[PDB]
DNA sequence: TGGTGGTGGTGGTGGTGGTGGTGGTGG
């Protein structure tokens, strides 16, 4: 997101893509174990992402794409 | 401040309908 967000203020490129937001780790996640909590970073994490990227997109005019993936809710 | 992620198949029911006639013996 970092790289994205550098790419963007320099009003260089004019599409950006990342292949799937279920693939972004949080460092600590990556660092740690298996079997560990992490509860809920990935979900701060993109939300100030998007909090510190709407607006730079709109004034460098990029367009920006992401895919996810299915996952499925036990207990509903 | 901010949500995650689907497990595992179970047990059989009931019987139908009959087809065809051979061969005379003693004065």
């Amino acid at each position: 997101l970092e790289i994205c967000d550098a790419l963007a203020r320099s009003g260089a490129v004019d599409v950006i893509v990342v292949d799937s937001v279920a693939a972004l780790t949080p460092k600590a996640e990556i660092e740690g174990e298996i079997g560990d909590s992490h509860m809920g970073l990935a979900a701060r994490m993109m939300s100030q992402a998007m909090r510190k990227l709407a607006g730079n997109l709109k004034q460098s005019n990029t367009l920006l794409i992401f895919i996810n993936q299915i996952r499925m809710k036990i207990g509903v």
